[PDB]
């Protein structure tokens, strides 16, 4: 339907899991490389 997936670049990724942000609103997550 719609185009457009991301893959996990850090200022893209608003979801992400627990390994750098964990989800939330920017916090220690200052790099996803």
């Amino acid at each position: 339907a719609d185009r457009g997936w991301i893959k996990x670049l850090x200022k893209d990724c608003p979801n992400v899991i627990s390994s750098i942000c964990a989800g939330t609103i920017i916090t220690a997550c200052k790099n996803c490389a």
